[PDB]
């Protein structure tokens, strides 16, 4: 009995109820990005980099 | 009994309830990127990145 | 019995109620970035830089 | 154009999302009456007694 | 145009997220009644009596 | 245009979201009445006696 990566809960979303009530909902894009309506979302990475919002960066190495 | 990896929960989601009522929903995207509506969802990445919104970027290695 | 990784929660988000009341919701990008409602996420990073909220950086290494 | 009996909506029920997770449910009755999990139910009378929960009642009109 | 019984909503349960999480759950009737769990009910009655929990009575009109 | 009744909400529950997080749950009765755990219900009634929590009247009328 040791138990080294014993009962762990990591990275967990539970027991969300949520109600949306909306008439209208627009978007325009013309450029970049655009990141709406993330609900209940769970992640884990191991030696990585985690994102769950973008990286919106033009990235412009030139030359 | 060591348990090394023993009964984990990660990146999980669970016991979700939604109710969505919209009237009118509108994306319009003229470049670049949109991201909208992402939902119970969960990812376990080992040894890589791991992403829940884009990466939106206009990668112009030039030259 | 010594327990390293014992009974954790880390990155951990439950038992959550909303209720969203709007008419109307508007967003219009015209460049860089927009992130909007980020509801109920988790995340465990391990050896990475964990993002929630975007970069946003228009990342010009030029020459 | 008179509308007398026009666009209604009455005892109605929409737009239900549940989510039960229960491990052990019992009901042990012994006598009268048990009603359970009653979800989304809609009803709508003219000249008579609606019910949605029981009478539950011994009538015992003797003699 | 007139409208008497125009664009009504009555007796309307509508939009309702819920999540339960129990893990026992036990009910023990002897005897009466008993009521449990009602979610999202609706009812309309005319020239009725109407009832959403239980009458519970033991009516013993004797002799 | 007279509009008698006209856009009406009687009785109406709406956008609600809940989230119940119980590990036991006991209901033990043995005489009379009980009633639990009624969310999000609507009535309407005309001409007659509207209930939604119990009678649990003992009507004991003798001889």
């Amino acid at each position: 009995v040791l138990y080294v990566g014993s009962k762990t809960k990591e990275g967990v979303v539970h027991g969300v109820a949520t109600v949306a009530e909306k008439t209208k909902e627009q978007v325009t894009n013309v450029g970049g990005a655009v990141v709406t309506g993330v609900t209940a979302v769970a992640q884990k990475t191991v030696e990585g980099a985690g994102s769950i919002a973008a990286a919106t960066g033009f990235v412009k190495k030139d030359q």
